[PDB]
């Protein structure tokens, strides 16, 4: 691992900001998800003020190492330039 | 029994394909289910991959044999025909 | 107590019937529940089929006397007046 | 007793079959189990199976004699129809 | 006797693998087992590793003979074929 | 400790007001807790009133001391001002 | 100690009607009882019916004298006023 | 006595159907038992079938006289009403 | 047995990142599991953090050799194939 | 030995705080404990504060050597590093 236990160490931002329906399809194509934690993420009646689902999605890709970083990071620059410097 | 113990020999399939909100009428109509097991199978907080409501469904007519085997084989040959064929 | 032991001679036409999003409020303001009871009534990712809910409330009922039995009487004889009918 | 040393005779099929959550009320309403018993069948962290459930319903019920296996009968042919027609 | 004594021979594989829960009714039905033995099989806060279970009930099966013996085996060739097949 | 023993003089008006699904983030980040405890928290069928989930974080972070406490604490005057106010 | 052994004159009607988890805290800022009693009332995979549970918990405050004494008898008379009036 | 030396006649039945987890506070606020004895009769990892405990149960009041026997009775006509009719 | 006692020199790994939502019905066709070890895995209002679950689920495989070994592993290349890559 | 016999000196607080639901794979990987222990450690209707389950946990290991001491030692300095902080 050794990438997400420090990039963890600012979410309150992440989890303020960032929204899923844009991430999910580019990160789809890089061949991480799954369409079932897809639905999970997006369609649930249990957890509705937008910042639950963005901590699952992120667990999710926390379960996953390298890969996944890799993928978010790049959907992230390519889509937040300004949320990326802040990052780096 | 002595079907339903070769029927489920092939479950994937069924469980991505098939989908609950259609079979449950006619189903409903060849007296098989009561009401209460459809809204258990539907409305439910806690399972919504879509996939977990076809497994309870599924389940609910293994509880019963021939009778229940008979009508959701019929439904079945109804809609979806090649996944019918695909059975035989 | 000497009355929920006979009212309970009739349970399961009740528990069909009766909803509680409706009897919930009246009761509130009669100063019977308390906000805890009624959220673990309504959202509870246990009980789903309509019908352990009102056996939950009505058990909540119980555990009170002479009070709470004539506000649950006074409601139901203000929301659905032939089920009164048939009570008396 | 007399009865139930013999409906005993075939177990399993009913252990399946059978649920508690509609037996229990038209029960109670015949006047057989208390509150207590009704809430260590259903809310228990121990037993989970579903079958556990119905083998102590079914045995607080054998606990009592004619009164109770009327009771059960009753609620079986008014529920499951060709259940009871196996059973008799 | 003559059958305990040499089925013994391999009880580890036995002890380790079976499980009591799913026998017990099938026995049960064949009028081996009494109510009070089965509770003291499942429910005792002295032992708990699941092992010492399936030492009582074995224990307890061959206080009775070939009856008791005959109803095992048919069970176990019922569930566990590829153990029954060890066995045989 | 020093801390808590005294903190907990006044614990009622606490598990009334705080609210778990926003101090949750900015603590994950201060390095306190785990994913699994915050699911644990959260998602939970057994406990359901919102009080029960406030005891057992506030538990958790009992159990770490001055670290944690300083944490709670600054995300407390963060969030709920006039609550701070009235700890102090 | 001069007054369990009289109030403890009616303890069906308390095990009854009181439950514990309104009580623990406001008794637990009063300073009677400890974490671990806590969990011991609340979790524990043998007593379930919720009257053993106030069982446990009332022996556990006649343990100790008239503080404990003191401390319920407030909690009560602040959330359940008729009872208290039946009390006294 | 006088009297258990009587009811002693059938014993069977009792041992059988009753069970101590209802009785025992009726008794307790009749003044018989002490706290000491109940929790001998309920937590004890020696016996287990329920039907001991009936048995020390039954014993310990044996022990006392008149006074028990009136408790016990009393208690058994009104939880118990046919079984009380058996025993007159 | 001689596979389980090697592949357990990783277990961490697995039980952190694998899932039983997708594992479940391929085993299930393979037939290994049944119905009541499924809903024993899955609904249980004790284990919740999620690795408790597979904690069960791959214990339960392990009770079970070669064949369910077999099952386990062909299911985890069909998933996740650089996991198998891992374990390989 | 000479190990255990000198950790020893400070038991309260690993007792308090350390808790065995994370502790137990890692160990397991190491292949320290078998499973029958662990399910003894988590699963027992008698011992429920969580500090007796900590008790028969650092027993069993210390009724090892050098070898689970290491183990222990290093998955304490892996999740707890305060904590191993404190222990050096």
């Amino acid at each position: 691992d050794e990438c997400w236990s420090v990039l963890e160490g600012f979410r309150v931002t992440l989890t303020s900001v960032i929204d899923p329906s844009r991430i999910t399809p580019y990160l789809r194509q890089c061949k991480v998800l799954n369409p079932d934690d897809e639905e999970q993420v997006l369609s649930d009646p249990n957890l509705v003020i937008r910042k639950r689902k963005v901590g699952v999605l992120l667990d999710i890709l926390q379960r996953t190492g390298h890969k996944g970083y890799v993928a978010f990071l790049e959907s992230l620059e390519l889509y937040y330039p300004q949320l990326y410097k802040k990052v780096t």
